[PDB]
Protein backbone atom coordinates (compact mmCIF):
# COMPACT_ATOMS: atom_id res chain seq x y z
CA UNK A 1 0.00 0.00 0.00
CA UNK A 2 1.77 3.24 -1.46
CA UNK A 3 0.26 6.16 0.88
CA UNK A 4 -0.91 8.16 -2.34
CA UNK A 5 -1.14 12.28 -1.51
CA UNK A 6 -4.08 14.06 -2.74
CA UNK A 7 -2.49 17.02 -5.14
CA UNK A 8 -5.25 19.25 -6.12
CA UNK A 9 -8.07 16.99 -5.81
CA UNK A 10 -11.09 16.70 -3.63
CA UNK A 11 -14.05 14.13 -2.89
CA UNK A 12 -15.10 13.88 -6.52
CA UNK A 13 -11.94 11.60 -6.96
CA UNK A 14 -12.90 8.82 -4.04
CA UNK A 15 -16.32 9.22 -5.58
CA UNK A 16 -14.97 7.80 -8.80
CA UNK A 17 -12.38 5.46 -7.68
CA UNK A 18 -15.19 4.14 -5.22
CA UNK A 19 -17.32 3.26 -7.89
CA UNK A 20 -14.51 0.84 -8.75
CA UNK A 21 -14.20 -0.68 -5.29
CA UNK A 22 -17.50 -1.58 -5.17
CA UNK A 23 -17.08 -3.38 -8.58
CA UNK A 24 -14.60 -6.15 -7.70
CA UNK A 25 -12.25 -3.78 -5.32
CA UNK A 26 -12.47 -6.46 -2.41
CA UNK A 27 -15.56 -3.87 -1.66
CA UNK A 28 -18.33 -6.03 -3.50
CA UNK A 29 -21.80 -4.87 -2.77
CA UNK A 30 -23.38 -6.92 0.14
CA UNK A 31 -19.63 -6.05 2.18
CA UNK A 32 -18.43 -3.80 5.27
CA UNK A 33 -16.62 -0.64 4.74
CA UNK A 34 -12.98 -0.73 5.48
CA UNK A 35 -10.90 1.41 7.23
CA UNK A 36 -9.89 4.56 6.20
CA UNK A 37 -6.50 3.13 5.53
CA UNK A 38 -7.58 1.02 2.73
CA UNK A 39 -9.31 3.60 0.78
CA UNK A 40 -6.41 5.86 1.35
CA UNK A 41 -3.65 4.15 -0.67
CA UNK A 42 -6.11 3.33 -2.83
CA UNK A 43 -7.87 6.74 -3.32
CA UNK A 44 -4.89 9.42 -3.98
CA UNK A 45 -6.69 11.41 -1.35
CA UNK A 46 -6.43 12.49 1.77
CA UNK A 47 -7.53 10.72 4.81
CA UNK A 48 -10.07 12.48 5.35
CA UNK A 49 -12.04 12.78 2.17
CA UNK A 50 -13.19 9.22 1.87
CA UNK A 51 -15.46 10.15 4.65
CA UNK A 52 -16.32 13.26 2.42
CA UNK A 53 -17.54 10.83 -0.31
CA UNK A 54 -19.10 8.50 1.72
CA UNK A 55 -21.81 10.58 2.19
CA UNK A 56 -22.52 10.60 -1.77
CA UNK A 57 -21.28 7.05 -1.65
CA UNK A 58 -24.91 6.57 -0.04
CA UNK A 59 -26.34 6.82 -3.58
CA UNK A 60 -22.67 6.69 -5.40
CA UNK A 61 -20.78 3.64 -3.78
CA UNK A 62 -24.07 1.98 -2.64
CA UNK A 63 -23.30 2.40 0.93
CA UNK A 64 -25.61 2.88 4.25
CA UNK A 65 -25.50 2.81 7.91
CA UNK A 66 -26.43 -0.61 8.42
CA UNK A 67 -26.57 -1.12 12.32
CA UNK A 68 -26.62 -5.14 12.20
CA UNK A 69 -23.34 -6.21 10.30
CA UNK A 70 -22.08 -2.56 10.47
CA UNK A 71 -21.35 0.42 7.70
CA UNK A 72 -22.01 -1.90 4.50
CA UNK A 73 -22.30 -1.44 0.92
CA UNK A 74 -25.84 -2.25 0.13
CA UNK A 75 -27.74 0.97 0.13
CA UNK A 76 -29.16 2.46 -2.79
CA UNK A 77 -27.87 0.95 -6.50
CA UNK A 78 -26.98 3.58 -8.79
CA UNK A 79 -29.90 4.58 -11.19
CA UNK A 80 -28.20 2.59 -13.93
CA UNK A 81 -30.75 1.36 -16.56
CA UNK A 82 -28.16 2.16 -19.74
CA UNK A 83 -24.76 3.07 -20.10
CA UNK A 84 -25.02 6.53 -20.35
CA UNK A 85 -25.59 7.31 -16.50
CA UNK A 86 -22.40 5.30 -15.59
CA UNK A 87 -20.12 6.08 -19.00
CA UNK A 88 -21.53 9.25 -20.43
CA UNK A 89 -22.33 9.16 -24.06
CA UNK A 90 -20.56 12.86 -24.34
CA UNK A 91 -16.86 11.48 -23.45
CA UNK A 92 -15.24 9.14 -25.20
CA UNK A 93 -15.58 5.57 -24.02
CA UNK A 94 -12.12 4.52 -23.56
CA UNK A 95 -11.01 1.51 -20.77
CA UNK A 96 -12.16 1.92 -17.33
CA UNK A 97 -10.80 -0.23 -14.38
CA UNK A 98 -12.94 -3.40 -15.39
CA UNK A 99 -11.63 -5.47 -12.18
CA UNK A 100 -10.29 -3.45 -9.45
Amino acid sequence: MPYKAPEGKGYADVATHFRTLIKSGELAPGDTLPSVADIRAQFGVAAKTVSRALAVLKSEGLVSSRGALGTVVEKNPIVITGADRLKRMEKNGMRYAPGE
